[PDB]
């Protein structure tokens, strides 16, 4: 029968004897649990060691294991993924299905998992009341069978599946029969861009609840228009027996103090010609002057819904955490508790790099703690609801959510095919209609998601609305089909630019500014996704927040995305690696497109993280003159945990330093005025330098946090004194193939065939492995990269130009190679010609200017042709012979920065040990770059100029031909690049040309100058 | 949803259809606790979904009607909405939960007085002239269901016709109804007689009520 | 199977195997019998004279009436309802179910009617294309057999259920 009807081939069957939906149960049978949230006696978790094996279909599952053990099985924890237990491969694909789309239909090969349990109930469980089982987390298909019984069915890998037990299970020892198919009519709505893993991964629990028992409660909470008055109310829905002596008791309560409290016996008022509902009813509770919840201020109430008789006798209690606030759009503007919303954004997908899916408190306690470190105030389910306790985390911690349903079907075509399908509708709608019924009392869920890349159908117009009549408190988002579709209530795009419009057919991605006055168009937008963080990326990531802040609809987005989906795999001595794509045997797959997260995967950030931080800040700051002005972006906190640390440093020396505590109003501004500055003598840049701190700890920081910073230039002295002469003179030694300056012990070889600088010597140890060469390019980081157009390499790729261009492949011709004796210096004058068969590239003219004082003055001027594609860079690179342990500049830092990625770099003298000069992104790219650097400091060189360098033991050859970061290995040496001029590094999306016009290398011609001597 | 030769005969004689979607729980206690929960709304959804895909491309059908006497549940707002999605072409009706909910582009109530309130508490019958003209209301007024005729009846049918031609926004109604359901029973003298509800031992009953 | 799935019993089952519902086919082979709405050759009526036999319960009918005639079923004219046959009352009751209010359930007493038809196929309908079954109206639910094989399961009364034949007919009799 099991076999016979492939309930798993069959989009109209998604469960069988399923309970119904509901929020969080604990079935507390004292009053007091409930309120302080303690554990239940009455739920019970089936967490732990499970036995498991595995079978490549149903067909192949011998009927015996319904009844007992399998001896061939093994025993594994559970919540697991069983690809990460090794039993078959993870597989990373984007859009693309992981099996032929041909539905209902999934493959006969279907990756069986056999879950079994030998467990203990006790006898007053089944003597009374209804046992059930919740599967929180089974993907994506099972059938269950309890003491060789079978009890039912259960699709939607993210949500919870119960079923009652009461009359299956026995007093003493029993055992669970869980079959698990890999594949199922449930994955053709389950194709978002991840890992596609299997099992069960979320945590088994046992429920009892009484016979005559709370089945639903729903609460609301409605305000006056100032906010001084709320009523709370509450619907309370029973099962089992009704009887006269029944009651509902709703408390509500403020740590340990009860604010309200209503009683009454069930009936609800008439709703039709039928009368009411006989088995509900509402209480309705009256607070004055609520504490308010928001993300700044996460004011929680408990309300404590008990079941009880007449006379006081408790049936049952259950709870939830209430949090007073109103979610509306009002004039084209989403208001939370009266106020627009700036949406300081990111989505997360739960994911683990040793446990797959599974999550943990720990991981999710961790990921709330960075996010908010680090300026976040909201998160997106991308793309499916979450394990149930990440919403308690949200509600507590505060940070606004949006719940979306487990819908995608990106790898459809096209891509609305199922969800414009009526015969989809039951199948969409209980993805829908069951998160609802779970989620709907967590107040850190503001804003409802119909799913996400599954075109627009009319099923979703027919969710939309199911939602908006059910739940009037939260506005209904999504993205599929243009964004702003009859089925969402804010425009909502995905990695919609600036101000760069993109107009593809029918699916247009206007820029963010022009969307919002379209035509006709009233709504807020807020993107559902923007700055795609793959790799070396998030340039631009300012031009949104100057947006955000200028225009008042423009009201964020979600940063793509908080945590790299890479995994862990070990190498023959068993050291970790991080994978990705392709690296489990899976194929096809789409390889580093799983991270592209703000974090790796062990939750260390990427260097993107500090730019979001400091660009999502919540203080505004202007000077003039004397005056900092300080401006508040809080809605509803005043600045009570906040002050001012100025710092007047002259290139990198501190000059002055105080601090101003910070007593700024919501949305207010402070005047704070410096005192008078001592002139400083020695010439220079002076640089002023404020930081918000935090004083006082937190629940989400540490005393002494740092939540915002500004820098500005001051006044500026500049150098007029002649650097007093010195009495030195360098020597020109000639000969057919060099030339040789030579001070003291120091020479500077420059080979005349070439034309570079080929040799240094101090005394008799060389300093370089490679001579100094132009360099136009760059190891190509994710967004040069992009993806691939089908039959070929998408041509318009940034990469795919530059190899076309032959600029990776061009040859140095020398043109011009002289030298002249000066009355104090050798002077070096060479050209070169960089050529792709024939067609000049570049052209590069140098002078190196040697004098007495020991200083190589190197003056850089390039051409480039105005018909090859714009280079990645203007530098000159060499392999010094030194490896030096500590790299000191002067320039903006101190973690990595690029010209369209450095508002968060700040100009101060920086020092650090050369392994944090490159940064460990899994796939290798062009990294460690920062830019504004007046003066480089590594070993006995010093470097002086303005330029932006990277510097490690990685050449930009081995970069671009790694895969994997494990498969790196320090080179002889240490490789520095030196770059005049490097071009942004984009972001806006990682897979066509995202480099902003501003940041591309487009000038033509291009002069730099650097100072090269030793310190 | 009429046989299908029904729609053919109204296109080439010409009569105005109200397809109506196979739902009805009006013995429902309240009436709308199928229709406002969610696992029964896939079963409504085939009832209204397959009704729109049969007849679709009929001229004389110019209303859809999501049911009727179901009371008003958060499913028909969805099915509602998955109408006017699919076919703009044509206006969507529903009576149930009080014949001007959200579920209905029509104010359609069934035997509502022409100048005489009916307030029933939450599904309260206005007269007619006076629904149209309730604050912030918009829509036309037509009746579903009007003028009971059950035996001797149809007592004040020319004041719904005065009603009508006088207020522009009072466009009509559709009588209840058009045919007796009695059937044929044949007694001992083999005699054919018309019989009614209790008639076939069949209990409970509404007697006369099916005529 | 059937007995043990209770598809009737279940509103999250309304049908198995049924074809997507369309506007009215006739199939016309014929660009001019199209445009005069004239009859269509691949468009057959079954109606006229079938085998019924009436049961309690589901759970009464013998598995034998799958594979062949059962002698007690009477010959009757298709379509009608049974109960203008007299095979069991027709209930006239306005608001109140005619069942016990136990969603989903209903009566285990459940009036069973058990309808066969003997019939001819042309072999050039199962040498070529799709041959499909359109039942338009079934009170209120059924499950259908082909040559004794189970072809699918339908409800609500007043819509047309359609399933494939195609794999399920022999050339003549079926
Ligand atoms: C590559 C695009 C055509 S689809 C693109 O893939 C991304 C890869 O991280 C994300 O999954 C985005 O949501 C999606 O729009
Ligand atoms: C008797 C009323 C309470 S219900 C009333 O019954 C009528 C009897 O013909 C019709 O069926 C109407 O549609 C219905 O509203
Ligand atoms: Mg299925
Ligand atoms: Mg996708
Ligand atoms: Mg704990
Ligand atoms: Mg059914
Ligand atoms: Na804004
Ligand atoms: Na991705
Ligand atoms: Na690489
Ligand atoms: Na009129
Ligand atoms: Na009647």
């Amino acid at each position: 029968v099991v076999l016979q009807r492939r309930d798993w081939e069959n989009p109209g069957v998604t469960q069988l004897n399923r309970l119904a939906a509901h929020p969080p149960f604990a079935s507390w049978r004292n009053s007091e649990e409930a309120r302080t949230d303690r554990p239940s006696q009455q739920l019970r978790s089936l967490n732990g060691e499970w036995r498991f094996a595995w079978f490549p279909a149903p067909e192949a599952v011998p009927e015996s294991w319904l009844e007992c053990d399998l001896p061939e099985a093994d025993t594994v924890v559970v919540p697991s993924n069983w690809q990460m237990h090794g039993y078959d491969a993870p597989i990373y694909t984007n859009v693309t299905y992981p099996i032929t789309v041909n539905p209902p239909f999934v493959p006969t090969e279907n990756p069986t998992g056999c879950y079994s349990l030998t467990f203990n109930v006790d006898e007053s469980w089944l003597q009374e009341g209804q046992t059930r089982i919740i599967f929180d987390g089974v993907n994506s298909a099972f059938h269950l069978w309890c003491n060789g019984r079978w009890v039912g069915y259960g699709q939607d890998s993210r949500l919870p599946s119960e079923f009652d037990l009461s009359a299956f299970l026995r007093a003493g020892e029993n055992r669970l029969a869980v079959m698990v198919l890999r594949w199922s009519d449930g994955s053709y709505l389950e194709d978002q861009d991840m890992w596609r893993m299997s099992g069960i991964f979320r945590d088994v629990s046992l429920l009892h609840k009484p016979t005559t028992q709370i089945s639903d409660f729903h609460v609301a909470t409605r305000f006056n228009d100032d906010f001084s008055r709320a009523v709370l109310e509450a619907e309370v829905q029973m099962c089992g027996e009704l009887r006269d002596y029944l009651r509902v008791t709703v408390s509500l309560w403020q740590g340990e103090t009860q604010v309200a409290s209503g009683t009454a016996p069930f009936g609800g008022e008439i709703i039709d010609e039928r009368g009411g509902y006989a088995d509900r009813v509402t209480l309705r509770l009256n607070v004055e002057n609520p504490k308010l919840w928001s993300a700044e201020i996460p004011n929680l109430y408990r309300a404590v819904v008990e079941l009880h008789t007449a006379d006081g006798t408790l049936i049952e209690a259950e709870a939830c955490d209430v949090g007073f606030r109103e979610v509306r759009i009002e004039n084209g503007l989403l208001l939370l508790n009266g106020k627009p919303l700036l949406i300081r954004g990111v989505n997360r997908h739960e994911h683990h790099p040793l446990h797959g899916q599974v999550m943990d408190e720990q991981t999710m306690v961790q990921d709330i703690l960075l996010m908010k470190q680090n300026n976040f105030n909201a998160v997106r389910c991308s793309h499916y609801p979450n394990h149930p306790l990440w919403y308690t985390l949200c509600d507590r911690y505060g940070l606004y959510v949006v719940d979306e349903a487990n819908i995608e079907t990106h790898g459809m075509v096209p891509m609305n095919r199922l969800t414009d399908d009526p015969r989809w509708l039951p199948a969409m709608s209980e993805r829908v209609t069951r998160m609802v019924q779970r989620d709907r009392n967590h107040p850190s869920v503001i804003i409802w998601s119909l799913g996400n890349e599954s075109g627009h159908g009319a099923n979703h117009d027919a969710l939309y609305r199911w939602i908006k009549s059910v739940d009037p408190s939260r506005p209904v988002q999504y993205e599929g089909g243009g964004a702003d579709t009859t089925a969402t209530d804010i425009i909502c795009p995905m990695y919609a630019r600036v101000d760069e419009d993109q107009p593809f057919p029918a699916v247009p991605k206007w820029s963010i500014k022009k969307w919002l006055s379209l035509p006709g168009e009233t709504r807020p937008l807020i993107l559902c996704e923007y700055a795609h963080a793959m790799g070396n990326s998030l340039g631009g990531f300012a031009k949104y927040w100057q947006a955000f802040r200028q225009y008042p609809r423009l009201q964020g987005g979600f940063v793509w995305d908080w945590v790299d989906q890479s995994l862990i795999k070990y190498d023959e001595n068993g050291n970790p690696w991080s994978a990705y794509g392709g690296d489990f045997g899976d194929t096809p797959n789409d390889r580093q497109f799983c991270m592209n997260g703000l974090v790796f995967a062990d939750r260390t950030p990427h260097p993107a993280l500090t730019e979001a931080k400091h660009q999502q800040q919540f203080f505004q700051f202007r000077l003039s003159g004397q005056t900092i002005e300080v401006t508040s972006e809080y809605l509803f906190r005043h600045s009570d945990n906040e002050l001012l640390h100025w710092m007047v440093a002259l290139d990198g020396k501190p000059l002055a330093s105080g601090e101003v505590p910070l007593d700024v109003a919501p949305q207010g501004k402070q005047l704070i005025e410096l005192p008078e500055l001592p002139q400083p003598e020695s010439a220079g840049q002076l640089w002023l330098t404020v930081r918000v701190v935090q004083p006082n700890a937190t629940a989400w920081s540490e005393a002494g946090h740092i939540s915002a910073w500004q820098q500005w230039r001051l006044a500026e002295n500049l150098s007029v004194t002649l650097p007093a002469a010195s009495h030195a003179i360098p020597h020109l030694t000639t000969s057919e193939m060099d030339f040789c300056i030579e001070l003291g012990n120091k020479r500077w070889q420059f080979n005349r065939q070439s034309g570079f600088l080929s040799q240094m010597w101090i005394g008799d140890k060389k300093q370089l492995l490679t001579p100094l060469r132009d360099q136009f390019t760059r190891a190509p980081l994710d967004n040069d990269i992009g993806v691939a157009e089908a039959t070929r390499i998408d041509p318009n790729a940034w990469v795919e130009r530059w190899k076309a261009a032959g600029h990776y492949q061009a040859e140095a011709a020398l043109l011009q190679c002289t030298a002249d004796t000066l009355a104090d210096a050798v002077l070096i004058t060479t050209a070169h010609a960089w050529q792709h068969q024939g067609k000049t590239l570049f052209i590069s003219r140098k002078t190196y200017r040697i004098d007495g004082s020991g200083q190589m003055a190197i003056t850089v001027d390039v051409e480039v042709a105005s018909d090859t594609p714009h280079p990645a860079r203007i530098g000159l690179n060499c392999q010094l012979a030194q490896v030096a342990e500590r790299v000191n500049w002067l320039g903006l830092g101190p973690q990595e920065n690029y010209p369209d990625r450095l508002t968060a770099a700040c100009f101060d003298r920086w020092d650090l040990p050369l392994s944090d000069m490159y940064t460990p992104y899994v796939f290798p790219s062009e990294n460690g770059l920062r830019c504004g650097t007046r003066e480089l400091n590594y070993g006995p060189h010093q470097w002086r100029g303005d330029f932006q360098f990277n510097i490690s033991r990685y050449s930009q050859q081995q970069l671009m031909e790694t895969s994997h970061r494990h498969l790196l290995h320090a080179e002889e040496g240490t490789w520095l690049n030196i770059d005049g001029f490097h071009m942004g590094i984009g972001g806006d999306d990682s897979w066509s040309p995202s480099v902003s016009a501003e940041f591309q290398l487009s000038a033509g011609r291009y002069h730099y100058q650097l100072v090269w001597c030793q310190k």
